[PDB]
């Protein structure tokens, strides 16, 4: 159930909000129309995660789903967060590496499915079926990382050294971080309960703040984002 | 509860639908690819408000939320309306003043949060917490008006006189109208019941029709929208 | 109720998934940045329909709505599908014929309403009112077909012969297919039960696979999609 993890949600909520503040109060005197963009996408990610973590802390983003043979505590807010948050992150990588609108659209449709499917997977009452949805979502995810790692890196080799290198850093970080989510989900309170909801939230809190604030920090503090 | 306000919802529904008709049957012989755009965004706002007001009149957009210590009548349809309607309005101002894609994205993310947060605020069961959400939403809103008023106006000074002036009119109107919503909400049936749901709907009906039809009229009837 | 149509949903789910696979494993060695786009939009349509059909087969996309004087089986998943699927289809026609951003935005707002209204129509408890929503949705739809048929065709006459002709084929197909949905809906289990949910699903399954996979096949297998 949901109560003892309140602390990881409260600390997650705080780091998001400050993460939003620092990024906001940093990109104010930025005139470069490109940087101005990078700040917008990057600043919006924590602003969203903030509202959603806060909803979990206040107990709104928590619902109870019956499966297996019991009433399970499912934090749906996570997906309302990820749904807009993951695409924005993808967009940061795309502008940086200057991706084709056709590939951006594909990655954005791949992503929406990943979360959409992951949300359905978290609310399905037939315990067994949840894993079917987990599969479809993890497949979609790999598609995204295959393109980010191989496809994008290729597009990064035609940009100036600052960009190619910052992209490299960002690329390694998303690929490692992203693949943690599905594992955490599979062993958490949405799949096979091998790990308590207590620790699960402590894990998703580290994985999030790193992917949202961490990632923003790496990028925003480089010159890779200028013309 | 919801019944005695049926008349403000029925008259709101009518003004929206006619508002859609007049704008539609006005921009038909428009060839200018820019005006053609302004009509599209501007015409869609009332078309949406129509469907949503109609849902309130038909009782679908009304739900009952328990808080404080009673069952409260909450018209959720408003946000399903605003969520797409406010961003479109923002887009009208942006094309007019020729804003950066980075600022448009920021204002659109600021807006989505404002309504998203406002929706959560209207459905939260812990009476006290509703105001927390009200705060976050009103903060987001001010961000939007700060940019519209100071930021955009600045971008309007480099456009031809017709545009700068029409923008001025539009700018004053949105800033005054927008700031009424949060006040109406705070004193209405979603916050502290100082005002009955009866009058509340009469207020939101004036504020809406003015912001959607009124605003469209001001703009659409000027030459500010041409090349 | 929902059980005997499981077979049309299972066969629909399969044709979607394979439809996704074939399109995916076809557009891999495509370098043309335009084709690369057409594949993205076109490939995403079946990928979405897949997830949604699967949700119906697994029973998640089915809900029970009380109206008339009974409990009715309503597959809401259809609209979660159509909402993103129809706009993508519209986008295929638009890029092909090179439409104005103002018209694309109008058709996309027209479409969102059509499904949005159609969804409301399927969940409204006042039997009679459902038809009101059906009307608004069918009106929106005609608007879309009026533009596709007359407006777009006009834009197609200034493209090379391969495009104008492929567009013609695509145009006839969408206009005939699209207009079947509202009729099927009116006589199905969402309106007047003249037809059993059994056959209704067999009809929507043919109409979908044709509109999504069929349409993609026609387009994707022509050179109309290259520069
Ligand atoms: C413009 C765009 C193009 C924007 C589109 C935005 C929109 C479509 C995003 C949707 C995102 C999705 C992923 C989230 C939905 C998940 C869905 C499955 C969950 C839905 O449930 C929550 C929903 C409704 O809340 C409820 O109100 C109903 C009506 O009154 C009730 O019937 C429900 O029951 C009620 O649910 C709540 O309460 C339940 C309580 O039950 C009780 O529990 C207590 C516990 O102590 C006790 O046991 C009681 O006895 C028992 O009864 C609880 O269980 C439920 O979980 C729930 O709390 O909420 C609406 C959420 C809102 C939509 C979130 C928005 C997210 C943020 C703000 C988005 C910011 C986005 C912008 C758009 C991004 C910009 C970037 C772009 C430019 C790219
Ligand atoms: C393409 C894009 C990128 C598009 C995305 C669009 C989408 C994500 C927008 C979502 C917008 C959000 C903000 C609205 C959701 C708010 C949410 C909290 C409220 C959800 O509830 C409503 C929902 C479901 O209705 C219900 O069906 C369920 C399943 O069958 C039931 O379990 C629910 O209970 C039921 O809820 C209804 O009935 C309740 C009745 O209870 C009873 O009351 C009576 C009273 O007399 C009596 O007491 C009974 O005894 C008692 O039981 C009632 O209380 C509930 O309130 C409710 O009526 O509805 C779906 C709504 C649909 C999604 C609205 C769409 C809006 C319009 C058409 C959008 C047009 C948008 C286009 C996309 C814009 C284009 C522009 C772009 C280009 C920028
Ligand atoms: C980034 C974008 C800009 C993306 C935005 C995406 C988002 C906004 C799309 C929304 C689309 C809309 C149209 C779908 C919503 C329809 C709505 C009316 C229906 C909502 O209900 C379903 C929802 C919640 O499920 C439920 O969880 C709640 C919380 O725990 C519960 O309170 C609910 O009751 C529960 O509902 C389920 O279970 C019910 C069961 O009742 C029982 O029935 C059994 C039967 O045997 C028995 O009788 C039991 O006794 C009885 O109690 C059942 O009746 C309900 O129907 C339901 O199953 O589900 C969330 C769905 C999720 C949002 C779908 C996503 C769709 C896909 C994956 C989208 C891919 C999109 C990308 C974004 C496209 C990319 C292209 C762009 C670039 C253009
Ligand atoms: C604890 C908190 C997390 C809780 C708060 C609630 C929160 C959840 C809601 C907040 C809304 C949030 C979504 C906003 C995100 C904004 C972010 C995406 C912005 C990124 O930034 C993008 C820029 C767009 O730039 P421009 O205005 O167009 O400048 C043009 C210039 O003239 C150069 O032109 P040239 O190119 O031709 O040379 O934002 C515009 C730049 C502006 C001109 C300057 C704005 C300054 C700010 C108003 C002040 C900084 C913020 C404050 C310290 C406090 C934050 C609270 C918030 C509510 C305002
Ligand atoms: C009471 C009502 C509110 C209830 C109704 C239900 C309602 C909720 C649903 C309605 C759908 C609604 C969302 C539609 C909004 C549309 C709006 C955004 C349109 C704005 O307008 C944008 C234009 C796009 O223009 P184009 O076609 O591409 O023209 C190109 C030309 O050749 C010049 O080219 P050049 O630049 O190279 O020189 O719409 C295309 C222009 C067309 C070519 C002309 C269209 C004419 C109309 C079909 C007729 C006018 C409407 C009718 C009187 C009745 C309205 C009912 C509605 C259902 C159709
Ligand atoms: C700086 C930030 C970082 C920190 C701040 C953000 C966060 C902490 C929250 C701020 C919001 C908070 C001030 C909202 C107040 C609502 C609260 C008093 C409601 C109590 O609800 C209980 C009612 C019972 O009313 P009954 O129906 O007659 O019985 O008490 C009776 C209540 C009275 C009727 C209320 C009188 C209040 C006003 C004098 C009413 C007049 C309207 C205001 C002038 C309009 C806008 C003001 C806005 C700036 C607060
Ligand atoms: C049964 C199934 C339906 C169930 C599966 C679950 C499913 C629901 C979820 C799947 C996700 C799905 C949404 C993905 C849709 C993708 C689709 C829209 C893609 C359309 O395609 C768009 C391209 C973008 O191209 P690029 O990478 O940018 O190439 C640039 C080149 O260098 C030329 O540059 P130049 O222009 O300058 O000359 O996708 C990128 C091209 C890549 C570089 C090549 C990718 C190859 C694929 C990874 C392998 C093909 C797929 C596999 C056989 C199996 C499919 C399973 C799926 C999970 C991966
Ligand atoms: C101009 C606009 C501004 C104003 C108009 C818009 C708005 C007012 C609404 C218009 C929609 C309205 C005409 C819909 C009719 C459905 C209604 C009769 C349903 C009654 O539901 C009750 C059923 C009981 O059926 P049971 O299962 O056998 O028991 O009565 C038995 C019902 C019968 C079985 C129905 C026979 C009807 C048709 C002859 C069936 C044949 C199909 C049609 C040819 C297909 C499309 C027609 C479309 C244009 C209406
Ligand atoms: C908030 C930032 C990031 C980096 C979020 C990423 C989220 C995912 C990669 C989620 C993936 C999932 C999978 C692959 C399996 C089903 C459940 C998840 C949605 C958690
Ligand atoms: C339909 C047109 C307009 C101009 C709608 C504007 C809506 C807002 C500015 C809503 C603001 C809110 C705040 C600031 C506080 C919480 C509740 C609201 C969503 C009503
Ligand atoms: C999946 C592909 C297509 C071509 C889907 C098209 C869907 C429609 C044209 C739906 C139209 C409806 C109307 C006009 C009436 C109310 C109910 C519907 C949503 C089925």
């Amino acid at each position: 159930t949901g109560r003892p993890e309140w602390i990881w949600l409260a600390l997650g909520t705080a780091l998001m909000g400050l993460g939003t503040l620092y990024f906001l109060v940093k990109g104010m005197g930025v005139s470069d129309p490109d940087a101005k963009k990078f700040y917008a996408i990057t600043t919006l990610v924590p602003a969203i995660a903030f509202t959603m973590y806060l909803s979990m802390l206040l107990g709104y983003g928590l619902t109870m789903v019956p499966f297996g043979g019991e009433q399970n505590p499912i934090y749906w807010a996570r997906y309302a967060d990820w749904l807009f948050t993951t695409p924005l992150l993808l967009l940061d990588l795309a502008l940086l590496v200057d991706a084709d609108q056709g590939t951006i659209l594909a990655l954005v449709g791949a992503d929406g499915i990943m979360i959409g499917t992951g949300l359905v997977g978290a609310l399905t009452k037939v315990y067994s079926y949840r894993f079917v949805w987990w599969a479809i979502s993890t497949a979609a995810m790999l598609y995204i990382l295959y393109v980010l790692f191989f496809g994008f890196t290729s597009k990064a080799e035609s940009m100036r050294p600052e960009v190619a290198s910052t992209f490299k850093v960002l690329r390694n970080v998303t690929v490692v971080l992203w693949s943690a989510y599905p594992v955490v989900w599979l062993i958490g309170s949405e799949g096979a309960g091998i790990v308590p909801l207590n620790i699960e939230t402590l894990l998703f809190m580290v994985l999030d703040v790193s992917a949202k604030v961490g990632f923003g920090l790496i990028l925003l503090r480089s010159r890779a984002i200028f013309g």
